[PDB]
């Protein structure tokens, strides 16, 4: 892992915040070159061995990966105190709060665009034999040229610091509403539950952020996939689409498609774009009547 000297690091604004650390956005100068904006995370005095352990193999874990939808590490400091993890800037932040901020504002073939990145890094993860445990619109981050990169890596400490995860009757603690069955249910959690949590991911994308499941409880949710119901259709969510994130959400881990075939799918439908144009069926919660 490369060992970035604290002298080029400058830390220009808190983006983000912990009990533990802080993260900034910053400068990193790399004599002859123009400094680099990037993103700082810290871990302050004080901190444990397993805040060690899980802070720094956060930044191992990411070492180890080369893919344009992955975020890139830039380096480390851990030489010198506090501890710091550099990484590229994604100017456009959490891709939840930015479609939340951005609603209506993208056309179809620039959200399944999206949804193809997050997906093809998905299969590298899930090819490199890493499984990510919670994928969410939260942990994609979003750069200046759209593109979708898979944020938040880690062993416990993913769902740990992740306040959407929360502790279930059985002991553990998981983000229920994108969490597959086994995984709730067993706590089997594998790149096919995975899967499942892209076809959420799929669903927030095409609603620009909406909640799953709108105000159910989580355990109304455990009751109603149990019951076999899914998430309907977003309003103007292309039927190929629509049909994609179902076979996510199968029961049966083996029935889901694997991150290659969704990565396909979307390849071709974003090559043949009017494909896109044929719309599932939206159910209306309201009635307008006019004479
Ligand atoms: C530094 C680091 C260590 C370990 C793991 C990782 Cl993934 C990282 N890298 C990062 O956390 C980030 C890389 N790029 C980021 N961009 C970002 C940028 C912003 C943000 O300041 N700017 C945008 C500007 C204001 N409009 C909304 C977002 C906010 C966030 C969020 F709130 F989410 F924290 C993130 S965070």
């Amino acid at each position: 892992t490369t060992e970035i000297h604290p002298s080029c690091v400058t830390r220009q604004k808190v983006i983000g915040a912990g009990e533990f650390g802080e993260v900034y956005k910053g400068m990193l100068k790399t004599s002859g070159k123009k400094e680099v904006p990037v993103a700082i995370k810290t871990l302050k005095a004080g901190y444990t061995e397993k805040q060690r352990v899980d802070f720094l193999g956060e930044a191992g874990i990411m070492g180890q990966f080369s893919h344009h939808n992955i975020i890139r590490l830039e380096g480390v400091i851990s030489k010198y105190k506090p501890m710091m993890i550099i990484t590229e800037y994604m100017e456009n932040g959490a891709l939840d709060k930015f479609l939340r901020e951005k609603d209506g504002e993208f056309s179809v073939l620039q959200l399944v665009g999206m949804l193809r990145g997050i997906a093809a890094g998905m299969k590298y993860l899930a090819n490199m034999n890493y499984v990510h445990r919670d994928l969410a619109a939260r942990n994609i981050l979003v750069n200046s040229n759209l593109v979708c990169k898979v944020s938040d890596f880690g062993l416990s400490r993913v769902l740990e610091d992740d306040p959407e995860a929360t502790y279930t009757t059985s002991g553990g603690k998981i983000p229920i509403r994108w969490t597959a069955p086994e995984a709730i249910s067993y706590r089997k959690f594998t790149s096919a539950s995975d899967v499942w949590s892209f076809g959420i991911v799929m669903w927030e994308v095409m609603t620009y952020g909406e909640r799953p499941y709108w105000e159910l409880s989580n355990h109304e949710v455990m009751k109603a996939i149990n019951d076999g119901f899914r998430l309907p259709t977003p309003m103007d969510c292309p039927s190929a689409i629509y049909q994609l994130m179902m076979q996510c959400w199968q029961q049966e881990r083996a029935r889901r498609p694997k991150f290659a075939d969704i990565v396909s799918i979307l390849d071709k439908l974003i090559r043949a774009p009017d494909s896109l144009k044929t719309l599932a069926d939206f159910d209306p919660r309201v009635s307008i009547r006019l004479p």
